[PDB]
């Protein structure tokens, strides 16, 4: 259970986005239905007001949240994958539009999940602005909690995977347009039953032997990382 607050730009807080250039939804339950058009941008998908101005190269992070500001951010139960995908704000969402800049699963290492780290981040996951084509765009960031992913909601609407989805409003102004946005995939419609890293059992399953659904980071995506960023407190 986390919301989008809001964004930074280059380590600059972009202030309070919810409704206003996040399309927020009114609580922060899950979404758990694959086929539902709640999975393009949650259950309150409509244009708001305002757009955040970047440029590529830019570092646009994102601020989850559980109830208040920089709080636990989301129930560490909630092990799983967060990705990041971009779409034109022309489709808004629908059609074969989304394309991912980042993924995050399971790191080995630290033997961490992607959202362990979300929570140490205070919440703030990051990706770098593309060389796409000037003009306005969507960036979908998903967080998936697995907790109850060992079944599919669609055999048992009480279980499943459980996605935390969040729109933002992104302008991109100045981009030369090197790497133009390549085809992408539908939200809903990418994500099956038989999706890799959807159905997964995390207590018995090693976290090494997850794969994350598909579709693979876009060749063109200039990275991004879960890391703080900022200071919640002060800025
Ligand atoms: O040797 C070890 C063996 O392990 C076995 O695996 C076990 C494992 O032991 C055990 O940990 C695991 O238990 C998990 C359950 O299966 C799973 O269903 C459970 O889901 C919890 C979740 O932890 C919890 O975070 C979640 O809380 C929700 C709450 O439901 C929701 O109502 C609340 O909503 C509020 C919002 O948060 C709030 O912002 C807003 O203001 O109000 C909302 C409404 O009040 O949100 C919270 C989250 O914030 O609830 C669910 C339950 O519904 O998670 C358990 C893990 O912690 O089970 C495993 C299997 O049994 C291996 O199988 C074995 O091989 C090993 O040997
Ligand atoms: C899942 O969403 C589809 C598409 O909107 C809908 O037909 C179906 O009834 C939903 N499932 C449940 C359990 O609500
Ligand atoms: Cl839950
Ligand atoms: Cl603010
Ligand atoms: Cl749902
Ligand atoms: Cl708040
Ligand atoms: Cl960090
Ligand atoms: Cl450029
Ligand atoms: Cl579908
Ligand atoms: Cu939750």
């Amino acid at each position: 259970h986390t919301l989008v607050w809001g964004v930074w730009v280059n380590g600059v807080d972009q202030g309070d986005g919810r409704n206003i250039y996040i399309r927020s939804p009114p609580n922060n339950n899950p979404v758990k239905n694959l086929t539902s058009p709640d999975m393009t941008c949650n259950v309150d998908n409509r244009v708001v007001p305002k757009s955040v101005p970047v440029n590529a190269g830019d570092t646009l992070t994102f601020e989850w949240y559980h109830n208040t500001r920089d709080d636990d951010i989301i129930a560490s139960s909630h092990h799983g994958p967060i990705a990041v995908y971009i779409a034109p704000a022309a489709s808004n969402g629908q059609g074969n539009v989304w394309v991912k800049l980042f993924e995050d699963a399971y790191n080995v290492t630290n033997s961490t999940w992607a959202v362990d780290r979300l929570i140490t981040a205070h919440g703030q996951h990051s990706v770098v602005v593309p060389h796409v084509a000037p003009g306005d765009y969507l960036f979908r960031a998903e967080i998936i909690a697995l907790h109850e992913a060992d079944s599919l909601y669609s055999q048992n609407p009480i279980r499943g995977a459980q996605f935390y989805i969040s729109c933002a409003q992104i302008t991109i102004n100045s981009s030369d347009d090197s790497t133009p946005l390549p085809a992408g995939v539908p939200f809903p419609g990418a994500y099956t039953d038989s999706t890799p890293g959807i159905q997964f059992n995390i207590y018995t399953t090693p976290a090494t032997s997850y794969v994350a659904p598909p579709p693979s980071v876009w060749s063109g995506a200039l990275g991004g990382s879960i890391a703080q960023v900022g200071d919640a407190s002060l800025e």
